């Protein structure tokens, strides 16, 4: 199974320069800017630049007809660089002209072509103001139009987890951990092996409204509700567990793991999900853990 994540304008560039700088790695990462300069310094191994023609290799300017109409115009290099993908993810920063327009466009085509397309897109501050927030809101429900599932993170939530002197970059690093781990926690469900499998991805993912993909690691007597309580937990989503009509859920521990800790643990989850949930349920015996236990989740609908 194929993962790539493909960030599409300046904000999705900066994330996936991020994240390659801090090292993920059995992933194919796709640059994708109308931006010349922004491109230059992708780290990305695939860069795309779209919309030549239309803006010289500048950005769109905040206009979001001109990323959309760009992303169009590179259909054909855009399905070029995603065939091949069983799972993408795409991620972009709402509320410019770039990533507003064309993120939309990119996932559409990944969705078309087969691939499960998860989206990852952010929300301005508000200071940035009412209209770059009103312009975001119509990237938002575009995307929401083009993916499987779809994951926002509002831009104010980083201020509730900062103080007053915590460094920019480690706060929109804080924001890259919700894409990451989206994206091992996937990688080790296909991972041989879990019982589960990319088909139990697809049954939980596919067309599901939104998405919360969480890891949680601890250890001691409570280990099994911790890790589980950690998984399910971010503040920087927008969008609660509360009411999932589909849960893919894996533990993982060493030869301790009890049938009662995997019982405590899917509890906490179960809870939380809709009356009529689909759960899908795994277990893995791995002796390297030795007493640490970590708890997958993916939430969808
Ligand atoms: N979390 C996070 N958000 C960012 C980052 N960079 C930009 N953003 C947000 O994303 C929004 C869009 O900014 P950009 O991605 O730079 O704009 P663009 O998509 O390239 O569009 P144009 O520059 O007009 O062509 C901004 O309003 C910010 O709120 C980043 O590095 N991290
Ligand atoms: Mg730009």
């Amino acid at each position: 199974a194929t993962l790539k994540v493909i960030g599409v304008g300046g904000g999705g560039n900066n994330a996936v320069n991020r994240m390659i700088d801090h090292g993920m790695n059995n992933v194919e990462f796709i640059a994708i800017n109308t931006d010349g300069q922004a491109l230059n310094l992708s780290k990305a191994e695939s860069k795309i630049q779209i919309g030549e023609k239309l803006t010289r290799g500048l950005g769109a300017g905040a206009n979001p007809e001109i990323g959309k109409k760009a992303a169009e115009e590179s259909r054909e290099q855009i399905e070029d660089a995603i065939q091949g993908a069983d799972m993408v993810f795409v991620t972009s920063g709402m509320g410019g002209g770039t990533g507003t327009g064309a993120a939309p466009v990119v996932a559409k085509i990944a969705k078309e072509m087969g691939a499960l397309t998860v989206g990852v897109v952010t929300r301005p501050f508000s200071f940035e103001g009412r209209k770059r927030q009103t312009q975001a809101a119509a990237g938002v429900e575009a995307m929401k139009a083009a993916v499987d599932t779809l994951i926002v993170i509002p831009n104010d939530r980083l201020l509730d987890i900062v103080d007053k002197s915590t460094p920019m970059m480690e706060a929109f690093k804080e924001a890259d951990n919700v894409l990451r781990q989206g994206v091992q926690g996937i990688s080790d469900l296909i991972a041989v092996g879990a019982n589960l499998d990319f088909a139990d991805v697809k049954t939980i993912m596919s067309n599901q409204g939104s998405a919360l993909m969480g890891i949680g690691v601890s250890s001691g007597e409570n280990r099994a509700v911790e890790a589980a309580k950690k998984a399910i937990s971010s503040p920087l989503l927008e969008t609660s567990i509360v009411g999932a009509q589909g849960v893919l859920m894996n533990i993982t521990g060493g030869e301790s793991l009890s049938l009662f800790e995997a019982q405590e643990a899917a509890d906490i989850v179960q809870d939380a999900a809709d009356e009529d949930v689909n759960m899908i349920f795994g277990t893995v015996i791995n002796p390297e853990l030795q007493d640490e236990i970590v708890v997958t989740v993916i939430a969808t609908g």
